[PDB]
């Protein structure tokens, strides 16, 4: 499963909560195809790997979330760790999202 | 002037407005660095091109239009005229903007 972030407390506490877990953020819109047709894949990769977290942030919700992290295409995985940006993808490209989440877990 | 469509009627109603007019759209949002990085010079095109109609729709604001015209990346520059697409361009590119209007001007 996918967490939904709720606000900027809510993303400190899930940041925490991963402890030293890769944490994967999928920044997403309701109305973008790209990320409806990649959502169910990173359920799939939610579900099975253990040592990785998967959040996901509505840009329409979470505006303020948005515009800290320079978000302009949609989706874009941002890569945390400890707290720590580790990296980021812009685009729905599952392989380098996978190489992304294999190198830094 | 750049006109910020209100919702779908809206959209219909500048197009059909537009007449034979090229018509361009900057599809944004107001958390987005490159959108309002740009704003500031279609403004000023517009101002000058009176021959060419530009349109601004806000992605938040309108959901419904975002999911219509596909937008992933933004700015998002959709090119229409009479009612029907001619290009598009994704990214802040002032000379590629420009281009695509002296093109389809």
């Amino acid at each position: 499963m996918v967490y939904q972030v709720k606000d900027q407390e809510d993303f400190t506490k899930q940041l925490n909560e991963a402890g030293n877990k890769l944490v994967v953020i999928d920044f997403y819109a309701t109305w973008c195809g790209p990320c409806k047709m990649i959502a169910p894949k990173l359920e799939e990769l939610s579900q099975s790997m253990s040592d990785v977290v998967f959040l996901k942030v509505d840009v329409d919700e979470c505006e303020d979330i948005a515009q800290d992290n320079q978000i302009a295409c949609m989706p874009t995985f941002l890569f945390m760790k400890n707290g720590q940006k580790l990296d980021s993808l812009s685009g729905a490209n599952y392989d380098k999202l996978l190489e992304l989440v294999e190198k830094n877990k």
